[PDB]
């Protein structure tokens, strides 16, 4: 038989750095998740155990925080220092994939040095380098919204399996996970994630839904429409049911208040609102969630 | 040998419920997560499995939903209803536990249905009745705080299995999590939790920290001083490590600005705050954080 | 305003350990997770920040490896040397809790040195010092069991919130959280957990079930019957709905064979089964889940 | 600017089956966590709410349940009966993602109908259709696996950043993250992953390891020997890091004995190992681990 090896990557993941700036008085906090992995030549460390090429995952954290020590203005760019330093520093290197996740401090009454944990939402960032190719996908998740009236689902074919009820008035709620490709790294990221989030708060909160397809749809539009750094974003929103519960058996009607929040199942509406023209199939689409 | 059943309760566990109050076009939500549990003469059902005390749990359940029907103004009040009714409703059913989490939601840019989860701390609130006493506790969990300087730990005893230096600068960061016990049910729940939870938080912003447990003193002390009707508040606070890290190896030095943040394992320091002459130990602390 | 310090412990919590044994070839794995937390006179750290009494959390770690290094025959033995070790060298140290959950691993194939994780029960072991008293609570927890068949509910009572059908035939499902408490330290752990292990399993598998009340009562009956060490069995059984689906809208029967396995909500049965006499309320209870 | 929709999908998630076989007197209990995708013509309904063409979420839960009525041989041919209901029964539907996680249970001292789980591995089944085409991948998840010598790491390259030490003896722990595509379907799926978690668990035990890549190739090439069926197999393999004490400032040394179990960062080695001319990059993989 016959083997060879195929896709491959190798690095050290989930290195948890804390970079706190404190020039003056007012301390800022940065806060991240670091993953960092590297493509390229490893033939021989898979097929004979050669470790010439492999360089250390500790070593690859170390670089994490000795280059934290100069500080960063973003993530993403923080995540494109480190990428170019390893793709430069290393011959058979030619390549990889550097993401992070970003967790959010407000200030306690705006202390300088005092701080609490804003948990509504985490920023992600996903940078791959392919030769002189740099890809920056920047995202929001764990972001859940509700709308209690204002969501509407009829009109859909009915098989022998269909029992679902239309409604005119229901509950919409989801976990905004959102993830849009930058078409350049010249990008003020702060400033565009600021801006990305609250087009799609505006754009669930806004949209009369016939569908939740339809109300991501209208989120993705109004991201593209107003940045021509993007070329496309992609959204995973799962419909998290409310249940309207039925109170009749104990002498009581319910006016669409008494809701019943399920866990499991759930709906899992996922789509790409890309630029038209722009690139189908991006390569870093196919290990954004995973390498397997 | 002779075997005899002890301490028992018994009911439904987690029923999230959302009430969505829409009299106007100004909706507001309440959404709970909801346990109820009886306690009583529940001898037979242990040991001949006779079913005829047990209220069933799906009743428990069912009994939540129909009560949250008519709306309640506070979390505890909606405890307080449901308490009355099982313990006044069955001649066998001497008391139990009813407990709640509350999750807040904040408006989307203000709209009247557009809502967005506030996952950055979580309300809880415990009753316990036990024939014609009852006793609510109210809390907070899940609120992350850091302070990046004002925090020293020196002055400890140094044994053979002493390695920890001394130091008058580091990070201290840890999970809020506390809870107080009323005297009284005639309390303006709300306003209540909102005032311990800013008294919590400047406390630990405000205070030099020469120890975690001294911090946790001054939190707790700023809680009893300003509310009459807390006769005690219990603190357990993880100290989340962040370490310095050492980067002399590669050529730099770590003026407190480059840290990594540790999982496991971590401080974990616990308190009880009370108010002079108050309950030395009330009952129903023996099972708020559960059964076994 | 008068305020006191009231019940306080503190220490570190979940330090991983893995100890192995390789005097020989064929090499043996402990693998725990320990916490170590004391009690005694710690007023003047919560009231003035003096640490002159606060052993550090840092030193009880290393006090933890230090003392792996020599090995232990069990998880309690490890425990009770960690006790009498912090109790017995300071003198403001009075007791403390010290706690640890091990973690099972199998061989590969019989393998000398390899070996992967039984991943399907969790073993549990919690000792408090207070004086001159040790008290150790050994158990179990995350063994979820099921009958398919051989399972009843009843006879219970039925108020306007009661919709619940009666059935002679239902699914049983739980996870077994069980926690027993030894009146002496001189046992042999290991065989002890071993036994009251299947014992719970037999009489989860073999009783008729006319109610989880039946069920958890006939389990802890069969440990206090077969072990004189053991004075008391607390359980706390989540009643994990299996609910027969309604297939007949697609036109078909469902005789006991598709189900949909429920989250949330779920019932949770709790009970002691005490040795006739035996002490009521054992303080060790009061913190056995947690402070607060 | 001008907007499109690009590639979507969208169903029902984590639909939790518990099939139970009980014609005879010897019950078996399938036990499944299912997630139904459909792909196609779905324009309309993100552009204009048009929902004629959404086969709704909860119609394809119901079909979950429908179908299970008449029993399934394994989770594969079951995930294969309900892609091909979608892709034949509705014109516009030209494909979609169907996903299953298996739980094992085993029975309690070969009681009929009386089991416990096996929490010690998790498999995994994903089908994807196109057109014409179909694929299956299998897979297994957490199975966590440990060998405490035979484990080697050095001859790595030393950059300025670079100060782990060589090391001839050391723990290698990991989490076995497994997935393999089949080049047909007319296979028995059940014999084959018995098959396959024993080859992957002996080659990890077995093989010498200069390094987790070299592992993690003798894992897939003992895989592709024995299986003509299976083209690939991708693995993502954590190391999980086990850190030699430093017992030496407490007077003691550690030959190996005494590890500290780290939680995060660990190293993240992700290879695929293919059948030599086999197709390079097959589309399945794309959205193997999610969407985004």
């Amino acid at each position: 038989t016959c083997v060879v090896l195929g896709q491959n990557q190798y690095g050290k993941a989930e290195v948890r750095l804390v970079k706190v700036t404190r020039n003056t008085a007012r301390h800022e906090i940065q806060d991240l998740n670091v993953t960092s992995q590297l493509r390229g030549d490893f033939e021989a460390a898979h097929t004979a155990g050669d470790n010439a090429h492999v360089v250390a995952t500790d070593t690859q954290k170390n670089t994490v925080y000795a280059f934290a020590r100069d500080g960063f203005a973003t993530t993403e760019e923080f995540l494109l220092r480190l990428g170019k330093h390893f793709t430069e520093g290393f011959d058979w290197v030619t390549g990889g994939r550097w993401a992070a996740q970003q967790f959010f401090w407000d200030r306690i009454n705006d202390h300088d040095h005092a701080f609490s944990r804003n948990k509504s939402e985490v920023r992600t960032a996903v940078l791959e380098i392919s030769g002189s190719e740099q890809a920056i996908v920047a995202g929001i998740e764990g972001l859940t919204v509700l709308k209690s009236t204002g969501s509407e689902f009829h009109g859909f074919p009915r098989d022998k399996y269909t029992t679902l009820q239309e409604t005119t008035d229901r509950i919409l709620a989801t976990d905004v996970s959102a993830r849009w490709r930058y078409n350049t790294v010249e990008v003020d990221f702060d400033a565009v994630y600021a801006s990305v989030r609250g087009l799609l708060l505006k754009a669930f909160a806004e949209t009369h839904s016939l569908a939740l397809q339809q109300t991501m749809y209208e989120m993705g539009r109004a991201v593209i429409e107003t940045h021509p750094e993007i070329d496309e974003i992609k959204m995973s929103l799962p419909n998290k049911h409310h249940f309207l519960v039925d109170l009749q058996p104990f002498g009581q009607d319910n006016p669409n208040e008494v809701f019943y929040a399920a866990d499991r199942p759930y709906g899992l509406i996922e789509a790409t609102i890309q630029r038209c023209g722009s690139r189908a199939d991006h390569p870093i689409w196919s290990n954004i969630a995973g390498f397997c």
